[PDB]
């Protein structure tokens, strides 16, 4: 029940499972992203995440996603559909497993994505967008002892150089994550801008730090699903995060699949 | 157990004790705002909210206070007489219950009062003030599933004019909800100026999130009780806050009763 | 089990196995600051902290630190060497449970110290620099009732020109406390500097308002251990903060003396 031993046990499994050693990169797939899933590859094995070690809170039945080992040039990919977020009420243990156990399994490369609302006046709704740097503004940690990380480029700015080859019209923003889940007032909004976010969501930090403090390094990928609260007026709902989320599910997991190749 | 149906449970209760199938407007009062019953109106009817499903949290014995039923114009009024605030550190559940409640007994609109410190220049002791947005400080959120709220104008501006037809001295301001019991440093003060906020307080932020996930509209009033700490140098204290919201207890009462008279 | 019974019964102990009704003033040593205990005195007596009332957190086995009874100058002072933070992830009464009970022991001063990351342009590793002010960025308390207290000047400005005439090169600045124990992104860096911060770690704050509480005078003393993430470039770790506290331990135990002396 340590996070480490469940991941190494996860790791495990995957590699028992998988017939695969190492897997060098994962993603974590973001809101609404999840259609991605086919363009990304054809998976050569399919895990429910219920049957590896340590991705399930103990209490709170529901149908977790899986975990699919899929390859990306020449790399073997973990690629996980399905997530838990900080405002499901678990423990961030959960939040952040599918990356100690990616780590444990090989991956020395996380590509962190999810749906953001945009700050930052050029920004337009299905436009992908690197992550520079991050606002936890969450108060937590996913980190428990003595445990001190350096998060001085978190976000690796040669994974950046690498991804902008693939995709020279990709911007790049500070991401600011908050525990959600209700999203955020106009008042939030202008706030944010003050602090010098971009991009504004619900996941993500958690993962980069396990990710930082396990040695990987990491991608981050913000889909802009729409404008954040109070910038054109237009109303947030999920199901709209989910619309743009598909629309743009072709375009995103052919990004991933040519970023990650060239990795 | 689930919020909802301890709400739903609440509202059965009242409709029964009372007589009236539907309360559409409810009052949550502030500190130091129990002195302003008497001007709201008389009761037709006096609830402990411990004879009320859900509104205690199940340990830590204390009288908790009463829920009345007050004829305001063509109004029937729920008005909260003792609420809990997270800084008692019970679940976010009970904070919000009062307005659940309130919703499942057919509240439409929820007005949400409170004592404030005030941060802007204009303001003055005794003075109400009303809300038109709110940060959130808390790092928290009463929802929690995948239950997405919009938060654009959480505050609803048509309230907000109603309200300053009946007191056009009335101004509005930002409320930063904060998570308290210890007030803030001139230095936080500073930082909550540089952020947008007009007022300060420890509570409302979570109300007001559980009002519109339910579908109410809110209005939200502030009674500036002291200014903020650092910017007369007047020390801060609650039984300061009780004497200024028991000396405006009349204006704030007959405020309430005429606004909601217009609703 | 009520933290104030447990600080009376320290205290009891406290009084009854170092001979002395009142210790006077309190230290507690920042990370980093456990060499400076011999350049502060030598102590008479030397208390295990788990055979202290309240000190341990029930679970979680593991050796914690000592108290030290120390006279220094007309002061019999409490020395706590070993502490609890936040990051740890017990209740803050741990955290704080050492001011509480130094205060049940007669302590009307709490020299409160630190490491930190610089954020202002003027500062150097190895520079202690007084708290004038902190930012408490947690979005937590030590305080759990309705027990409001006023952190207006909660570090002294008296015991402040007190220091700087012990050391006259001494600078002051405001302290900005996070949840760690990850440290920040240069982006968050950015945003506490926004937010008027000069200093940033992480402890201290909860310290801060649980002896304001209790109605101690705090003297709040940062070592800076480094600059903050993305001023310099130089990559952060808590060896390098243990490092720049033993290079400075004898300057740091000698001014602590100097200044608790002229208290
Ligand atoms: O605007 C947003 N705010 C918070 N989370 C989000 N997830 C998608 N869009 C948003
Ligand atoms: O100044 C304040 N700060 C926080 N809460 C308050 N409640 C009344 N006044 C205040
Ligand atoms: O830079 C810092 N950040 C947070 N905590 C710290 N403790 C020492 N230095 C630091």
């Amino acid at each position: 029940p340590d996070p480490d031993e469940l991941a190494r046990r996860a790791a495990q499994v995957i590699a028992d499972r998988t017939g695969i050693g190492e897997h060098d990169v994962a993603v974590v797939l973001g809101s609404g992203w999840l259609p991605a899933v086919a363009a990304l590859g054809s998976p050569t094995t399919v895990l429910p995440q219920a049957e590896l070690p340590g991705f399930v809170p103990p209490t709170a039945a529901g149908h977790a996603g899986e975990l699919l080992s899929v390859p990306i040039g020449a790399h073997r990919v973990l690629v996980l559909a399905g997530r838990i977020h900080a405002y499901e009420g678990h423990d961030l243990r959960y939040v952040v497993h599918p990356v100690r156990a990616a780590r444990a399994a090989g991956a020395q490369i996380m590509v962190l994505t999810n749906a953001a609302g945009g700050l930052r006046a050029d920004l337009q709704v299905g436009q992908p967008v690197l992550i520079s740097d991050h606002l936890n503004l969450t108060a937590r940690s996913p980190l428990v002892g003595g445990e001190f990380v350096d998060l001085t480029d978190a976000y690796s700015p040669r994974l950046r150089e690498l991804a902008r080859q693939s995709d020279p019209q990709l911007a790049e923003g500070v991401y600011a994550g908050l525990p959600g889940p209700h999203y955020e007032t106009p008042a939030e909004i202008r706030m944010l801008q003050t602090l010098g976010a971009d991009l504004v969501g619900m996941s993500t930090v958690h993962e980069t730090i396990a990710a930082r403090a396990a040695g990987a390094e990491v991608l981050g990928v913000s889909l802009v699903t729409n404008l954040a609260a109070g910038i054109t007026g237009e109303p947030l709902s999920h199901a709209e995060v989910l619309a743009a989320g598909a629309a743009s599910a072709t375009r995103m997991g052919a990004l991933l699949a040519d970023v990650i190749a060239r990795f």
